[PDB]
C-alpha cells in the first residue's frame, strides 16, 4: 500500500495528507519537494492496513525525479484545485505519467480538492466525474480544510488495493 500523491503546485497534496494524518488544517505555504514520507495504520473491510504517503513537488525544475517514486507506488492520487482550471487540464500530462512509468498495473484515483471554496469554482463535479470514467480512473471530490470526504477518498483507494 504505497500512495503517491501527484498534481500542480497548490492544489492540496500537503494539506490531504496533513488532514488524513492529524486531523488538522493550516492555511500557510509549504512548497513540498522535502522530508518526503508519512505513514499510517487504518482500518476497513475487518482488518487494518499500513498505508505508506509520498507527498510530491507538482511545480517544476522538480519533476525530474518523481518518475521513479512514480514507477513502485501501488496507487496514485492524482489533485487538482476546483478553483483552477489550468490544475484540472494538468491532470492528463500528471496520468500521462503515472501510466507510461508504470503500466495498467495501478490504481488511480483523480480528486476534485477545495470543495468548500463553491463560489470560486471553475470545474463541475460531473465534468470531473465524467473525465476520471473516459480515462478509466478513480473519482473522488475533496476538501483537506473543512475535512470532507478526506477519509473517503483513502478508505476508497485503500479498498481498491484488497480487491
Ligand atoms: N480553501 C481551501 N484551501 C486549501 C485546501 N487544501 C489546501 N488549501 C490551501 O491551498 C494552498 C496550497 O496547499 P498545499 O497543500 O500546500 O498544496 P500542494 O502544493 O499541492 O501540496 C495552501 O495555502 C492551503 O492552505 C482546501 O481543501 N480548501
Ligand atoms: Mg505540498
Amino acid at each position: 500500500f504505497k500512495l503517491v500523491f501527484l498534481g500542480e503546485q497548490s492544489v492540496g497534496k500537503t494539506s490531504l495528507i496533513t488532514r488524513f494524518m492529524y486531523d488538522s488544517f493550516d492555511n500557510t505555504y509549504q512548497a513540498t519537494i522535502g522530508i518526503d514520507f508519512l505513514s499510517k495504520t487504518m482500518y476497513l473491510e475487518d482488518r487494518t492496513v499500513r498505508l505508506q504517503l509520498w507527498d510530491t513537488a507538482g511545480q517544476e525544475r522538480f519533476r525530474s525525479l518523481i518518475p521513479s517514486y512514480i514507477r513502485d507506488s501501488t496507487v496514485a492520487v492524482v489533485v487538482y484545485d476546483i478553483t483552477n482550471l489550468n490544475s484540472f487540464q494538468q491532470t492528463s500530462k500528471w496520468i500521462d505519467d503515472v501510466r507510461t512509468e508504470r503500466g495498467s498495473d495501478v490504481i488511480i484515483m483523480l480528486v476534485g480538492n477545495k470543495t468548500d471554496l463553491a463560489d470560486k469554482r471553475q470545474i463541475t463535479i460531473e465534468e470531473g466525474e465524467q473525465r476520471a470514467k473516459e480515462l478509466s480512473v478513480m473519482f473522488i471530490e475533496t476538501s483537506a480544510k473543512t475535512g470532507y470526504n478526506v477519509k473517503q477518498l483513502f478508505r476508497r483507494v485503500a479498498s481498491a488495493l484488497l480487491e
